[PDB]
């Protein structure tokens, strides 16, 4: 027993580190085109996100946060809080302390967290195949030495980079649109043909040609 233990169940209303934690673990489900905020309020969009991810892993759909629904995330929690197929080193293989961003080490991998739980959500909605991830946090050198933009997100630990795998680019791209990703690049948009981009974060900009998107 490790990362974080649910004392009870939550339901609209509830509000609390308690709330803010389960936010995360269901960052992944807030409906296509749209972003969970975490905020640690349990509200409409909260119950509305519970219940999606419920209904993934064939549990009761009610959007009540009770023992089954807290059983289902501890199987899909590692003991440092990532979930079971995605872990830091793999999201960072820039350096090893999270240091040279555009934000502190502990935001950058916070911003990071959420991301692998999206990413969680959408390995297993695409068949419970292995998503390959290229790269993630990347320090103001890192970001350079790419000759990345200014303003990339990766800075941030809200970007990943991920590769073909057996899904393909364009699968990638088109369901990140159900998952909280809010820029998402890809396929015929220029310098993205050889990966697919997701990124968290404010602002929606959504481009890959050759995607259909
Ligand atoms: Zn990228």
């Amino acid at each position: 027993d490790g990362c974080y233990t649910w004392s009870g169940t939550l339901s609209e209303g509830s509000s609390g580190e308690a709330v803010r934690q389960l936010q995360i673990r269901v960052a992944g489900y807030p409906g296509t085109g749209a972003q969970l905020a975490i905020d640690g309020q349990f509200g409409p969009a909260t119950k509305a996100a519970v219940q999606r991810f419920q209904s993934a892993y064939g549990l009761a759909a009610d959007g009540i946060a009770g023992p089954a629904t807290f059983n289902k995330i501890y199987q899909l929690q590692d003991d440092d809080c990532t979930p079971v197929n995605f872990t830091y080193a793999e999201l960072n293989r820039c350096n090893s302390d999270w240091s040279g961003g555009k934000v502190s080490a502990a935001t950058a991998r916070a911003n990071a967290l959420v991301t692998m739980w999206k990413l969680q959500a959408m390995r297993h909605a695409m068949g419970d195949k292995p998503i390959t991830v290229n790269g993630g946090f990347r320090s103001v050198t890192c970001n350079s030495n790419v000759g990345g933009a200014s303003n990339s997100r990766h800075m941030y630990g809200h970007a990943a980079d991920l590769g073909a795998g057996s899904q393909g680019f364009c699968a990638l791209a088109q369901a990140a649109r159900n998952h909280g990703f809010t820029e998402i690049l890809g396929p015929g948009y220029p310098g993205h043909n050889d990966h697919t981009h997701v990124a968290g974060g404010d602002g929606r900009f959504w481009s890959a040609p050759s995607c259909g998107i």
